[PDB]
């Protein structure tokens, strides 16, 4: 049902990827990856033998295999009509452009193209880019569904995974679409339960960086971090001063919850209950500080409430409380996440971290998606400008000359107005 | 004038106290300790002309000092007319006793009673046990003024001090006390704000060990860690599960704290504001945690808001935020204060830590007291009841033949009632 399957974008989720695929069965492999210094070393390597190789850390070590690249393209316009299924294992950011790079018109035979990593309205985007009568269906993954790197660049092809999430969703844009099923069968071989709803934004509003990286590392203490050079980096889930979650951030979270839910039902899609979902789709706490009805019962809980229930949940999950204690009654340090800052390119030319650059670029996206909803989205607009206003403050600093043009300002209005066409259609 | 003081019990307390009197001036200073391994100590301690000495830690190295002792006895049957001040250093749960047992027949001189940490109540009932006509007057301190440990038992004279309040409380039995002021000016010499109130109850209700320890330290997880033997003995101030802070014992502070107010009214005490109390006169936080108009506005909070608000309190606290950051950018472990736990004395039988057994006996007290003010005290009865339900399974596990009767059920209505006619007088 797979066909043959072409990965866009070939790093560590293509790899991991490839092996549940080939746990699972499907025909030739192929991938396409951009022109690069990666698709040089990926060329190299596959010519010396290389093949796709999984490495599964502790618990995970059964997932550990390798598999067989059958063709590897750097160029879109070389890809012949021989693949039924496309999987997008790149950036989000770069789902339009790569969509719009491929020669859709002699691609008929494409069949489905999943998005692993779908923000609310990719979906919709990506088709607003396929010409008129492709056939291909779209399907949203909420996430991806594993924690995976390649260990070593001089090894590209070879990724470890060293967790793999409890729960994720998939959206079609077809209606009760079948091959939610089969890609259902496929990610369960990882371990993740995939839930299938009933159209992809339910999918897409179930991303859970949406909601918890927009908040904490959109605000002035995470930027601080990030755009630092000199002295620690600080953690990325410490309370203040260690890390930048305080009562101001998680009432940030809140509010930006009920925008986004508004969002999703104003685009069809039920939203979500965030303390249910923090606490049964990523990681639990115990009764005595969680109790099942608050967490069932959150959403009608009243903002205070709410707001007090996510600031426990945090300082509960700042140590890990299911892991074993130490001889000392300590257990284990959860939440020293360090933060990923700026660093200088190969071209010396300084550059974001994913965290932040990503959310940031999902968070405006979504923004100006909602403006056509008639939502103003005042909290998401305040952490858009705290991003903005810093790394503003850091371009005046160090210079435009040497700052990577992704820091420039964006706009993105026209994928909004794309997304929303696409959806009144 | 202070004259020649007494101190009464010879430990950490007395040692700090000591250096503060001693540069204030005047007076011999004399102690009494009754007989014992600690008593034995001092006095082989200062046979070899050993002095009290002060160590101050860290921040605090400045009140470091060293101070003479012009007698010593553990036998009250050498104590003579000689002493205008005592100054009780005793466990406050042991007032009671140590007034009984001084040789007031041979301290007719004596002008003023201080007791060092007051609770509600404590000066009725030391007054209570005076003889007739006695006409010293009795202070009341809420708080002692730090944080004091004798280092090393085999030098019984040496503390260390590692925490300064900022601000304590003093009442007294005679209105208009001008002892209030002197003392004001003893304690100012290590840096401490005396702040004096027009009556005893009005410093006793501001004793923080009342409304911190009662809900920490008398509920389950608390006394798992205090009767245990084999496991790691837990932090005081962490959260669940290194420790026993969790919404339910913030619920409970809250609500013990209401009912602590309403008793301090119906004695003609104005109650305190607990979020600020801690935070301003305890230990603060910075305003991203705790903004002053939240700290200032507290009592009119609303219950949601003042549980949100104390459990941040300790959250924040479970680092010393203003100390500074390491390499990594962590800061001071505050909250890792290890539980002291049960262990044997030198009879063979089981005695329970200070913390809980003076909180428990204090908070007993405070309840029998209330019920002649017609409070039942819900909140402070069911963590009497949690304690001795706890206790009760340790007697039953070890057998009562192992443990010291201060593990036993005891009566605090007699001291109640006494009290209460006292007050009543
Ligand atoms: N645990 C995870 O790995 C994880 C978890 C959650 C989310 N994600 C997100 O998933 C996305 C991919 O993650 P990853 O870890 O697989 O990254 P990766 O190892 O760096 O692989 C991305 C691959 O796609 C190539 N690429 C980028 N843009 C392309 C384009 N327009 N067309 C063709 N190829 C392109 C990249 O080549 P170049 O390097 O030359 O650009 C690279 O080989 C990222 O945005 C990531 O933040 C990953
Ligand atoms: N930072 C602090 O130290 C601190 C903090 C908060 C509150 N407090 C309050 O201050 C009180 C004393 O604290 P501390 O640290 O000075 O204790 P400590 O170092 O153990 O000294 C207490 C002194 O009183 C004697 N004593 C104990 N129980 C007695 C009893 N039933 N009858 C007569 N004498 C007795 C002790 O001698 P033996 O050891 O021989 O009995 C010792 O000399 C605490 O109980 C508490 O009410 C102190
Ligand atoms: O967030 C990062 O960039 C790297 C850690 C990463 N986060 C998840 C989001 C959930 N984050 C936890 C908090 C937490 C995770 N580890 C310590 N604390 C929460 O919000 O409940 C993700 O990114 O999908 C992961 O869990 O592997
Ligand atoms: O045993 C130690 O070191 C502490 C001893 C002592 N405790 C006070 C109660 C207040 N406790 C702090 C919280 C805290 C103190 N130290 C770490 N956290 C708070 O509730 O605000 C007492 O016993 O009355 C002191 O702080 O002086």
């Amino acid at each position: 049902s797979l066909g043959n399957v072409l990965l866009v974008g070939l790093g560590a989720v293509a790899i991991q990827v490839a092996l549940d695929l080939r746990r699972h069965g499907a025909g030739r492999l192929g991938a396409l990856n951009h022109p690069g210094r990666r698709s040089q070393r990926i060329a190299e390597a596959l010519a010396r033998g290389a093949c796709l190789q999984l490495e599964g850390q502790g618990q995970h070590r059964w997932l550990s295999g390798n598999a067989a690249l059958d063709v590897f393209h750097q160029d879109p316009a070389e890809l012949r009509d021989d693949w039924q299924t496309l999987v997008l294992c790149v950036p989000a950011d770069s789902y339009l452009d790569v969509v719009r790079g491929l020669p859709w018109e002699r691609l008929g035979g494409v069949r489905t193209l999943l998005l692993v990593s779908a923000f609310i309205g990719a979906n919709l985007l990506v088709r607003s880019a396929l010409p008129a009568g492709c056939q291909a269906t779209v399907l949203s993954l909420s996430s991806y569904y594993a924690a995976t790197k390649v260990i070593d660049e001089t090894q590209p092809l070879r990724a470890l995974t060293k967790a793999v999430k409890r729960r994720v969703y998939l959206g079609s844009s077809r209606p009760d679409c079948p091959a939610r099923e089969t890609w259902r069968r496929v990610l369960a071989g990882s371990g993740v339960e995939v839930v299938p709803l009933a159209t992809p934004e339910a999918a897409e509003g179930r991303n859970v960086t949406t909601y918890v990286h927009s908040p904490f590392f959109l605000g002035e203490f995470a930027l601080a971090r990030i755009l630092s050079e000199q002295g620690p980096p600080g953690f990325m889930y410490k309370l203040y001063p260690e890390g930048p979650i305080t009562p101001g951030a998680i009432g940030a979270m809140r509010r930006l919850w009920c925008e986004l839910s508004e969002l999703l039902r104003r685009m069809g899609a039920e939203p979500l209950n965030l303390l249910r979902f923090l606490n049964d789709d990523n990681y639990p706490v115990h009764e005595t500080m969680l109790p099942r009805a608050s967490i069932d019962g959150f959403a009608e809980a009243g903002a205070e409430r709410q707001e007090y229930l996510l600031f426990v949940r945090y300082a509960a999950l700042l140590v890990d409380p299911f892991s074993p204690a130490d001889e000392q009654g300590r257990h284990f340090d959860f939440s020293a996440v360090p933060f990923r800052r700026v660093s200088r390119d190969e071209d010396g030319l300084w550059r974001l971290p994913r965290v932040p650059l990503e959310d940031y670029r999902k968070l405006a996206l979504i923004v100006a998606l909602a403006a056509h909803f008639d939502l103003a989205m005042p909290q998401a607009r305040s952490l858009l400008a705290s991003y903005e206003n810093a790394v503003s403050r850091f371009i005046d600093c160090q210079g435009a000359s040497q700052c990577h043009p992704s820091l420039y300002p964006i706009d993105s209005r026209p994928a909004a107005d794309a997304i929303y066409r696409q959806w009144c259609s």
